C-alpha cells in the first residue's frame, strides 16, 4: 500500500495518533466530514447497527463484509464515506471482542477509496 | 403529470401491475431485466441483507425498513438506485403476505431510487448488462 487516501483510512480504522498518521492532514478532513456525516444521517447508523448486532457479537465475519459491501459498488463518494463512517463503529465493537485489524475489511476499504480523487475532493471541498 | 415516466414503471413494478395493462410496459420490462440481473450478480449481498432486515420485515417495522433502504440512497448513482430498488423489491412482496402493503408507503424510497429520470433510465437500457 501508498496511495494516500488508502494510509489515511487505515489510521483512521485503525485509530492512530495524529503525528503518527504520515497523512495526518488528510486523516483529519475524513474524521471531520466523517463525524459531520454521523450527525445528519443519524437515524440511519442506529437502524444500521442494530441490523448488524447479531453478525457484530457471533463474529459473523462474511455477513459483515456482504452488508458493507452492498454500499459500495459504483457509489458516489457520499455513500463511500457513510459506509466508512459505518466501518468504523463495526471495528471498534470487533476490537472489544477479539483485536481486529482494520485490514480484515481491506475489501471494503478497496470499495472505499476507489476514484480517490474524487473522494479527497469530496471531503476537501464540500461534505459540509 | 406528477409522475414522470419512471416512477409510473416503478410503482407498478413494486405493486406488481400485470404488464398487460401497464401505461409503460417497455420501461416496466426493462426495469425487471435490470433487477432480475442485480439480484442474481448479487445474489451473496441481497442474501445476508434480507436476513438481517427480517426482524424488522415480520414485525412491520416501516421506518427501519425507510433508514435502512435510505442509507445508501442520497446522492447514489443509477447504480446504488437499481440495487435498492431490487431490495424494495423483495421487501414489499412479503410485507404483502404478512398485509396490504402499496408501493405508496415508501414514496421517499421511491423518489430516491427515481431522481435523475434519463441518468436511471440511461442505466437500464444502455448499461446494468455486461454480456
Amino acid at each position: 500500500m501508498m496511495s494516500r487516501l488508502k494510509t489515511a483510512v487505515y489510521d483512521y480504522l485503525n485509530d492512530v495518533d495524529i503525528t503518527e498518521c504520515t497523512e495526518m492532514d488528510l486523516l483529519c478532513q475524513l474524521s471531520n466530514c466523517c463525524d459531520f456525516i454521523n450527525e445528519t444521517y443519524a437515524k440511519n447508523y442506529d437502524t444500521l447497527y442494530d441490523i448488524m448486532e447479531r453478525d457484530i457479537l457471533s463474529y459473523n465475519i462474511v455477513n459483515i463484509k456482504n452488508t458493507l459491501t452492498f454500499a459500495l459498488r459504483d457509489a458516489s463518494p457520499s455513500v463511500k464515506l457513510a459506509t466508512l463512517t459505518l466501518l468504523a463503529s463495526v471495528i471498534k465493537k470487533l476490537n472489544k471482542i477479539q483485536h481486529t485489524d482494520a485490514a480484515m475489511f481491506s475489501e471494503v476499504i478497496d470499495g472505499i477509496v476507489a476514484e480517490e480523487q474524487q473522494v479527497i475532493g469530496f471531503i476537501q471541498k464540500k461534505c459540509k
